[PDB]
């Protein structure tokens, strides 16, 4: 009885990309297939004169050899016709880290308290999502009243998504 079809989900409503600028710390994520991100990760969100959207991020990762080192990335975002929806290529300082190009939705925000994000990188033939990511993003990284966990639990359902993500520690292990 519910739609599970990417192009039914709604996103936000007349987003506004200065306002979005600043530190975002991330308290849980929904996880793809292979390498990714593990914990102690930290976005930080920018916009210039004309316009353009890009990001910097730190966090710990275990790479092919189990080796433990803190990575520093980069991203920059193009803009489509829902104000909402983005492309994103990104890539590391350091050149044995990963490199890529991913769809990245707003799903929902406030811009002072949280934020809800997603990304589908393959799509099956009746029209759902194959494999996806998510994350759930803090301005404070303390744990959110009542009512916005109430408001976080709704959008998860509406991407299909439900009871399917993790919390993350945060450590001081990265800078
Ligand atoms: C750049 C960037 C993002 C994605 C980063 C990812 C996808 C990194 C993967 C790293 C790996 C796998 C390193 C191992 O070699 C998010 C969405 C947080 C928003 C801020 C900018």
């Amino acid at each position: 009885e519910r739609d599970c079809r990417v192009s039914s989900f709604r996103v936000k409503e007349n987003f506004d990309k200065a306002r979005f600028a600043g530190t975002w710390y991330a308290m849980a994520k929904k996880d793809p297939e292979g390498l990714f991100l593990q914990d102690n990760i930290v976005a930080e969100f920018s916009v210039d004169e004309n316009g353009h959207m890009s990001a910097t991020a730190k966090g710990r990762v275990r790479l092919l050899n189990n080796w433990d080192v803190c990575a520093d990335m980069v991203g920059t975002f193009t803009d489509t016709e829902d104000p909402a929806k983005f492309k994103m290529k990104y890539w590391g300082v350091a050149s044995f880290l990963q490199k890529g190009n991913d769809d990245h939705w707003i799903i929902d925000t406030d811009y002072e308290t949280f934020a809800v994000q997603y990304s589908c990188r393959l799509l099956n033939l009746d029209g759902t999502c194959a494999d996806s990511y998510s994350f759930v993003f803090a301005r404070d990284p303390s744990g959110f009243s009542p009512e916005v966990q109430k408001i976080v639990r709704q959008r998860q359902e509406e991407l299909c998504l439900a009871r399917q993500y993790r919390l993350i520690p945060h450590n001081g292990y990265c800078d």
